[PDB]
């Protein structure tokens, strides 16, 4: 009988309502190709919007833990971190000493390894080379939005060779791993970290996995809490345990191949020449285009992505020679191969306009935007 | 929508999580929450937190943020605001780095070289001359006021004078009393502090989170740099709560919160326990259990079994270990939100006293009494349903 309790946001707050509606329209009417973005289930929304917020100014945590352990075949889990970065931070604070040398990927004395200038593939001989050299206490695999498989066993071998622990940040590929469509790092790393959003299609947040009990205790110590968010994690982990999630990931992967092939046929390059996952790293050089200019034009055209510096990019970082695309969001809304090929066609249309007008072609962008709107309306969300 | 991913509720899809949610609802529905930092958010805030705004900035201004900013500025008559902090501690942390250099002495309340001031052993109140003497001696670069769950007014003007006298900045952490200030029922530290920090929950009845206020644009710039992925749905929740707080209805809420604390405190006092400072100027009650020879932990544990949640709380200069303590801390915000008035809080006080008395013979607990009180608590809450 009390409106504080009875009335909706929509009924009470016109301005916020308006803002939410504009955001809904953004999500409904544009194609989201940002690789880290996704669209959560109504169930995850219900969790985040639950009365669990009114606490700790727990069953759901137990559920999240048991589910994630099952999902990734891990002996131990911590589902408390508020973010992937915070998970990573907790692990380092637990597995490393100040002044330690830590060897990580890039696409505490922080040392970086990357990919080969000539193949765009991970430098394993060179990762080892360099581990051997600098004697890191910790080696970190993953972390980077890399479009090819990671050889965790090889990473672990290298680790072992120099008396280092192996940490894997699977944040960019967690959903792929969960569906069994990528090697599971849990089987090879001393510790695994991840985000709960992105390809796991949950709320923003983190978690940590290990098979080692003593590592688990250190993790727990080194690591809110937002119980409604934890509920959301539980919901998402539960979803990922289902066959429907396996099918989702299957389509994500297939959709990335479809889109990638179209872009290549259309005369751009892909870093590493393709993908093993949901990620496409587009090299715009063959068309003499620039990352920032392309990102901007695509957005005007109703397609969102990220400019992206390619390995050994000849452009300064505010410019770049690439964009990064991912299929998770579009796949969630129901896109299949045909739809992603259409998206490709439209992207290529914008590319071609930019070749004679790098600053943008309004006419082309508008047409594309409208076609994007039409495509999206055939695949409604929420 | 045709797709169950989009069309079906949590209730329909996830029985186990739904069950957990229902259990939590029942906890909130059938117990009296007296934890002073706890509250019960509006359906509107829930809607925001459960909005599609979650599907943004996965890789780490915006309309909802601009709304939050406009609103909190108006609410606290502040020239500048940052609504990004994920917590009160995060807000405090950022301001400390803004305003203070490593190795600096910082002088803050307790009930960097971190130094503390408290209340007078004499008056059990802040002694501003004592605080000033500490400042003069230790020359802090930063003085922090608030922060502590102190049940009396804070003289921010005087804190500023003290700070000036030693060339220190003044920070006020108003987390524990933000709602009271928002309603105009406590002096506003924005008028006196270089910077003010707060949480968005507690007496502001929003989502968990923090914010930072200042009237000084240069400090604002520094704050913004210090504070810098965002939860847009949470920011929306902040916006909603700030909007609610701007209303006359919110002023009435605080009015009731305050009166309710007086009512509850009166009963406890008449019942033969003491209140630290002898009462309260806000929503807080610091109960001193010594007259009944009771301990905080034992009392907290017993009350919880009796369906009344509070925190054990060390009194100033508590002779007991901090895991034990000689007190409990109570607050009226949550109960007030569900509709309790003075009479209802007097009833709660009566029931609390029943538990105290059982414990005077059986400090480890009395099931009979606890379960009886629990039933009476259930019946009370039933008259004031939530959600």
């Amino acid at each position: 009988a009390n409106p504080f309790f009875s009335q909706s946001l929509a009924e009470r707050d016109a301005s916020v309502r308006g803002a939410i509606l504009k955001e809904l329209e953004r999500q409904q009417s544009q194609v989201e190709l940002i690789a880290s973005e996704n669209i959560v289930s109504r169930a995850v929304l219900d969790a985040q919007g639950s009365v669990l917020t009114n606490k700790y100014a727990d069953e759901v945590e137990a559920l999240a833990i048991e589910r994630v352990k099952r999902l990734f075949n891990a002996g131990h889990a911590n589902v408390q971190p508020h973010s992937g970065a915070q998970a990573n931070g907790a692990v380092m604070l637990a597995l490393a000493k100040p002044g330690d040398t830590v060897l990580g990927m890039s696409l505490f004395n922080a040392l970086q390894y990357g990919v080969s200038r000539d193949t765009m593939l991970i430098d394993y001989d060179q990762v080892e080379a360099l581990a051997q050299q600098h004697k890191p206490s910790l080696i970190i695999a993953g972390f980077s939005a890399y479009p090819r498989k990671l050889d965790f066993a090889r990473f672990r071998a290298i680790a072992d060779s120099v008396g280092a622990k192996l940490m894997v940040d699977m944040a960019h590929i967690a959903g792929v791993i969960a569906a069994g469509r990528h090697a599971n790092p849990v089987e090879h790393a001393h510790v695994v970290t991840s985000t709960t959003h992105k390809t796991l299609r949950g709320p923003r947040g983190g978690f940590v996995l290990t098979n080692d009990e003593e590592i688990a205790k250190k993790i727990n110590s080194a690591v809110g809490p937002l119980m409604h968010v934890i509920a959301g994690k539980a919901v998402a982990f539960g979803e990922a345990l289902t066959d429907d999630f396996k099918t989702y990931i299957d389509r994500v992967l297939a959709n990335a191949q479809a889109l990638g092939d179209v872009l290549k046929a259309g005369g751009v390059d892909l870093v590493t020449g393709g993908t093993d996952n949901h990620l496409l790293l587009v090299d715009l050089r063959p068309k003499g285009l620039k990352g920032a200019q392309v990102e901007q034009a695509l957005e005007r055209a109703g397609i969102t992505c990220n400019k992206n510096g390619i390995p050994f990019d000849p452009e300064k970082p505010t410019i770049t020679s690439g964009i990064r695309l991912g299929t998770p969001a579009g796949t969630t809304r129901g896109f299949g191969a045909a739809e992603f090929r259409e998206v490709g066609r439209l992207i290529l249309e914008v590319f071609e306009a930019l070749r004679t007008n790098p600053e943008g072609d309004h006419a082309t962008e508008q047409r594309v935007r409208r076609e994007i709107f039409a495509l999206c309306e055939r695949f409604p969300i929420y």
